[PDB]
RNA sequence: AUUUCUACUAUUGUAGAUUGGAGCAACACCUGAAGAAGGCU
RNA sequence: AGCCUUCUUCAGGUGUUGCUUUAGAAAG
DNA sequence: TTTTTTTTTTT
DNA sequence: AAAAAAAAAAA
């Protein structure tokens, strides 16, 4: 019933909030009671903010790091003269695993350390670990000077351009140096690590530590870091903090990854390479990979990615994590670590046909290098060998190319049309030479006329005549250079596709997509969990949020720095519950914290453990079979009750009150089961009182008292519109269902000149990205890991889908459901039909406007709506829900009211139309005008040349832009836009063509967030609708995946293939690329789906589509059968094929009708018009206005006849 | 005017949408280079 | 010797379509 | 039952 | 109507 649709999956979702006051005079006030706290915690941190500049810096940084590495390698074995504070040497005592004992003294020399831990002195155990620290950062140190100077000597010489590493894996190697010095430096700078021997007078035989005991490391630490934020600062925005509401996870240790980087190295077959591999040179490997079978290896799934991968393309490993994996790998296996280093590097060493048949023409074969290498060598020295001699194993590439094709290519008239056009460029390349005209001209004139009259065509293209003669004409007559260079340009791109298209070279490129897809994907995941291993600080801050009287929120968070205290203590001893001010911190538990607990107890005869608290009297703790047999001795029923007595009865479990949770574990007969009782349970707000003493206190020793800001929260008025406010307001109401995530972090945006201060983006912004939890708590939830583990799997995805559809069936199969059938489009972005379950169309949707009424108390001024229309069939392209001031939700048509030319302008009368496919025109327009500066430039800066009127302006433009293929042609073209774009391009090009200047202006402008907001307005009528219905519906679309022919790419004249002559070519993104960018038909659809599968009701979560996170999860579904049309069925969501959807009569469902100039579908067998509005028909068939709204009703009518018969 | 986006208003704002961080793969063009082939003077 | 076109490769930038990883306490 | 054409759109 | 042609579904 009802309770199949709720939702019992854990869902993340952050909620970004500001951190900075807006202190306008058309603001609200808030955060009154603590405004001095937060200037002052402002100030602090306003203070502590922000190729060639780049890699001085990092040469500067890398000198001065490898001087202090140097000096610090003589020195951290004294003994004797080193020196700790209390509280580093705590942390130190868990990070170099050692029991700290009790100390009498605030500042612990490392000479009075001399007592014995498990075998061996405290002190040895802080030698060995800023030992292992100084060997680690040995290592990459080499790492990053390798890389340092081979950018280097690629930016010092010109030619050496082609030379330079990666930046993505330079800037990660730099990261994670830069922790391991800052490991060190850190504690140096803040006197934690100190020499307080050293004021006696021993200046002639030890200079170099008193030397070493002050060199100011605040310098080193202040480049250092300005590197880490110019580094880590993407999208504009710079990390700043990470925060902690759970101090229990303030030290956190860096999260081991052994078992997920064991299962990618077994699956990347690595260890078997490097066995095959080793003990061969550079040359021989080289040989091993010559002699493989690329074709056959290529299509053998049981191979290597890595050897799949290089024999159809070179693709080297990546630098960072080939040396992390070559370490990682070469010490248990008992190789050398340079041995598997040279393996590594060889693999995906670029090697070039051509360079290699000219410096020895014996012994080569094109059967050495991978597929697409020698295609494209033997392609290209075939294609030139048609009119010329050419130094070219010609043989060995007619075989070559086909083996492949199976016929004759020299023969095949695609490759002779190829062939053809090449020859026409070289011998036009000859004649247009300005330098070096050709003194006998006629002779390459024929060659160009006898060539085009010879061509035949492989297939038909329409425009191929004009260009031809367009050439024609300038080599022969010189009529107009304009329409020959366009001509030649066209032709240009006619050869360029030409290329492979004579199907078996298509498939290959289309698998080595998935094969290089899982290639990086498996490197990049194995990187990324080796940098774990020195993210040896993950929490920055612990934090807490305050509340105030008028229930404005802050966060004060105190950094845990190295000093003489302890931070997490100071904050939490100023806690007290009679206090004014309201405190929260997170108390929560989860499984992956207790095998932590479990795993890494310690029962040897002389260690301490750090989890003894944790561990009981009962007799199922083995640690041998805990370490080496877990995935079988946690099925014993013996630890599951000593995991359950751990979690009732331990020092841990009373100490800190486990019993607040109200776990019961009585039908826990499994380690699972008290996995999914703890994620589901442990989590409380705990809430206590603080002072503004001890606020006032806390703020003067360091800490930041940040606001929490959102436009809504912090409004005259608060009520909550966002959900975003609803959800920050349902949190600290303190349930279980909806979590804090105890961890977050906050960044910062510096100010863009040339706003100002009044907009957001010419302030310095600090936000703070809270993360919540929906956990399900009605029973057997699914976790966020469960989901990862479904989605990597589709027949797993399958079968999911298939069972929620069937559970969605069975809830909707008695009620009386309604079908919403959805059209898509450019002339309506989309078009919504609701049909009655026997196929009635139903719909009597009132349409509102707005007026903006003054008021005489001016801030009483408000929208009034006024209803304006009744339609039945909507156009969902112009409309809005909206609320009105009344509390009733409507829908709104953005066009009936006109908007302002110019913002903030009060008295002027609203002139403008307010159109959404417009501004989606507008965009394509203005893209297509900057695609046409970066490739013709010249040809961008004459439409502005005499000064041209309006007209004349237009006229130039369509010479160059093609129209947008929906409406009248070129009828909302941006011209005065467009217009201050060339004045631009035209003055940067006068004050010295500067290359940053102008990719300023002629780099495409993205399309994703106009697009993102437009398709929103539709997704929300679609929730209001599916909401009018009370959620019994379900939705018909259309299966837009395949194209049914070819079509023109919107930025050049370039052909687009079908679905049948490239198998990965889709219709949603043909029509995107058609329309230069700016199509909407996957963006419905993904939104649509990600709306409906985490629908808010006040404060449940519904469910109504299964779960998915990527289009190929949604896609690629089992399809309904038996039944009368192909659907795919996605919860409510059934995707129909969208044949015979507009051309179907309504009434005698024929399929003789047109669309008439109006769109008004007329049918040729039985005189049905759309015109004929006042002559009712059965099942409301007169709602019918035009074609669209006859795709909608078709839409929802296959779904509704599919339905009938599926249940 | 915004956590942010889209459309607005000038209402000490309004309406809808909103899960963030780091990346990987293919394609398009631009910029800096290299190798090869053929051609011109 | 100078220069041109063509093909391929390397690095970056910007777009377009996709796809992953990460997001609560680690002693052999 | 075979076969061709069907989502998009304008001049 | 067209338009470098596959699987679904009209005749
Ligand atoms: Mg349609
Ligand atoms: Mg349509
Ligand atoms: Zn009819």
């Amino acid at each position: 019933m009802l309770h199949a649709f709720t939702n019992q999956y854990q869902l993340s979702k952050t909620l970004r909030f500001g951190a900075t006051l807006k202190e306008d005079e058309k603001k609200c006030k808030s955060h009154e009671e603590l405004k001095g706290f937060v200037d002052i915690s402002y100030e602090n941190m306003k203070s502590s903010a922000t190729e060639n500049e780049l890699v001085k810096k990092c040469e500067r940084c890398y000198s001065e790091i490898v001087k202090f590495h140097n000096a610090w390698e003589k020195i951290y074995y004294r003994t004797d003269q080193i020196a700790v504070y209390k509280d580093f040497y705590r942390q130190l005592s868990r990070k170099a695993r050692f029991d700290a004992g009790k100390q009498n003294s605030q500042l612990i020399t490392l000479a009075s350390l001399c007592g014995m831990y498990q075998g061996a002195k405290l002190s040895r155990y802080i030698t060995n670990y800023w030992k292992d620290n100084i060997t680690r950062q040995k290592s990459f140190l080499k790492d990053f000077s390798q890389q340092l100077h081979q950018y280097t000597r690629a930016l010092e010489k010109s030619d050496k351009a082609h030379t330079k590493p990666n930046l993505i894996n330079f800037n990660k190697t730099f990261m994670v140096l830069a922790n391991l010095v800052n490991e060190i430096v850190i504690p140096l700078s803040n006197g934690a690590i100190s020499f307080p021997n050293i004021s006696k007078l021993e200046d002639g035989e030890e200079s170099h530590l008193i030397e070493f005991a002050l060199n100011d490391y605040s310098q080193l630490s202040e480049l250092i870091g300005e590197l880490k934020d110019a580094i880590a600062t993407n999208g504009g925005y710079t990390p700043f903090a990470k925060v902690t509401l759970n101090h229990y996870t303030a030290e956190q240790k860096p999260h081991v990854f052994k078992n997920d980087i064991d299962a990618k190295i077994r699956e990347l077959k690595l260890i078997g390479l490097v066995e095959t591999l080793k003990g061969k040179s550079s040359e021989q490997i080289e040989e091993y990979f010559s002699n493989l079978d690329k074709f056959s290896t290529y299509n053998d799934r049981n191979q290597s990615v890595i050897v799949r991968t290089q024999c159809f393309k070179y693709k080297p490993i990546p630098f960072l994590v080939k040396h992390q994996l070559a370490k990682y790998i070469s010490e248990p296996n008992g190789w050398d670590e340079d041995a598997v280093a040279k393996v590594l590097d060889a693999v995906g060493a670029i090697r070039s046909p051509a360079h290699d048949y000219a410096n020895n023409q014996e012994g080569f074969d094109l059967n050495h290098y991978p597929i697409k290498v020698a295609f494209d060598y033997a392609w290209e020295q075939l294609a030139n060998s048609l009119y010329t001699t050419v130094t070219f194993p010609q043989e060995m590439c007619e075989k070559y190319l086909n083996s492949i094709y199976g016929c004759e290519v020299s023969k095949e008239p695609v490759f002779k049309f190829y062939a053809d056009l090449l020859y026409i460029r070289k011998n036009l390349a000859v004649l247009e030479h300005k330098n070096n005209l050709p003194s006998n001209q006629e002779e390459f004139i024929c060659k160009i006329n006898n060539t085009f009259e010879n061509i035949v065509l492989p297939y038909k293209i329409s425009q191929f005549e004009t260009y031809k003669k367009d050439i024609l004409a300038w080599i022969n007559d010189g009529h107009d250079h304009k329409k020959y260079t366009d001509a030649k340009q066209q032709l240009g791109f006619i050869r360029g596709g030409l290329k492979g298209r004579i199907n078996p070279y298509t498939k290959l490129t289309n698998e080595f997509k998935q094969i290089s897809s899982t290639y990086g994907k498996t490197f990049a995941e194995l990187r990324d969990k080796f940098k774990e291993k020195n993210e040896i600080t993950k929490i920055t801050h612990f934090g807490i949020i305050i509340e105030d009287k008028n229930r404005d929120r802050y966060l004060l968070a105190s950094e845990l720095k190295h000093e003489q205290i302890n931070h997490v203590s100071t904050i939490l001893n100023k806690l007290d519950k009679s206090s004014e001010f309201i405190t929260y911190q997170v108390k929560s538990l989860t499984s992956k914290t207790l095998i932590k607990l479990i795993k890494n107890h310690t029962t040897k005869k002389g260690a301490i453990s750090p989890y003894a608290d944790f561990h009981t009297s009962k007799t199922g703790f083995n640690k041998n079979e805990i370490e080496k047999n877990w995935d079988n001795y946690k099925r014993e029923q013996v630890l599951v009750e000593y995991v359950k007595d751990c979690l009732t009865d331990s020092t841990m479990a009373k100490n800190q009150n486990w019993a607040e949770f109200g776990w019961n574990f009585e039908k826990c007969n499994s380690y699972e089961d008290i996995e999914h009782e703890i994620d589901q349970k442990s989590y409380l707000l705990q809430s206590d009182t603080i002072s503004k003493q001890s606020i006032a206190s806390l703020v003067e020793g360091g800490c930041l008292l940040l606001p929490i800001i959102n436009q809504d929260i912090t409004s005259k008025e608060r009520k909550d519109k966002n959900q975003f406010s609803k959800d920050w307001n349902h949190i600290f109401e303190g349930s279980k269902e909806f979590r804090l995530h105890p961890e977050f972090a906050v960044s910062y945006r510096t100010p863009i000149e040339g706003y100002p201060v009044q907009k957001r983006y010419g302030r310095l912004q600090f936000v703070c990205a809270f993360n919540a939890h929906i956990v399900p708590q009605n029973g057997e939830f699914i976790n966020l890991k469960k989901q990862i583990e479904n989605f990597n799997d589709e027949d797993v995805q399958k079968r999911n889908v298939t069972e929620f559809n069937k559970k969605v069936n069975h809830a909707l199969s008695d009620k009386e459901y309604v079908v919403i059938g959805i059209d898509r489009g450019l002339k309506q972005l989309a078009t919504l039909c609701v049909l009655d379950k026997r196929g009635k169309i139903l719909g009597d949707f009132e349409i509102y406007k707005k007026e903006f009424v003054r008021a005489e108390k001016r801030s009483e001024s408000h929208w009034e709506h006024t209803q304006a229309e009744t339609r039945h069939i909507l156009d969902l392209s112009n409309l809005r829900v909206e609320t009105t001031i009344e509390g009733k939700k409507v829908l709104v048509d953005q066009s009936l009211t006109l908007v302002k030319k110019n913002r903030d302008t009060p008295d002027e009368e609203a002139t403008e139309e307010n159109k959404q496919k417009i501004k989606l025109k507008q965009l394509s327009y203005i893209r297509k005008l900057q695609h046409k500066m970066q490739t013709n430039e010249q040809d961008v800066l004459d439409l502005i040349n005499n000064e041209p009127s309006d007209e004349e302006f237009k006229k130039r433009i369509e010479g160059l832009i093609s129209s947008f293929g929906e409406g009248q042609k070129y009828a909302d073209l941006p011209i005065n836009t467009m217009r201050e774009m060339i004045s631009d391009l035209q003055g940067v090009i006068a004050r010295g063509n500067n290359q940053t200047e102008k990719n300023k202006i002629i780099e495409l402008d993205a399309a994703d967030n106009l697009k993102q907001g437009i398709v929103a307005n539709m997704i929300g009528i679609v929730n209001y609708i599916f909401a009018k219905y009370s959620y019994k519906a379900y939705i018909s679309l259309e299966d837009l995946s395949r194209a049914y022919g070819g079509a023109k790419s919107g930025y050049d004249g370039r052909y687009l293939p079908s679905t049948s002559q490239d198998e990965d070519v889709d219709f949603k993104e043909q029509q995107n690329q058609m329309l230069a960018g700016l199509g909407t038909y996957q963006f419905f659809e993904m939104q649509l789906l990600k709306k409906l599968q985490k629908i808010q009701s006040d404060n449940t979560v519904l469910r109504f589509v299964p779960a998915f996170r990527s289009a190929d999860n949604y896609r690629n579904i089992l399809r309904l059968e038996e039944t009368k049309y192909k659907s795919k069925p996605f919860g409510v969501v059934h995707f129909i094929d969208p044949k015979f959807t507009s051309k179907k009569c309504p009434v005698c469902s024929k399929t003789n009708v047109y669309r008439d100039k109006d769109d008004i579908l007329v049918c040729k067998e039985c005189g049905f018009r759309s015109d004929s509005q006042l002559k009712e028909r059965e099942n409301n068939i007169h709602y019918i206005h035009n074609g669209d709204d006859n795709g909608a009703y078709h839409i929802a009518l296959k779904s509704v006849e599919n339905l009938i018969q599926m249940k």
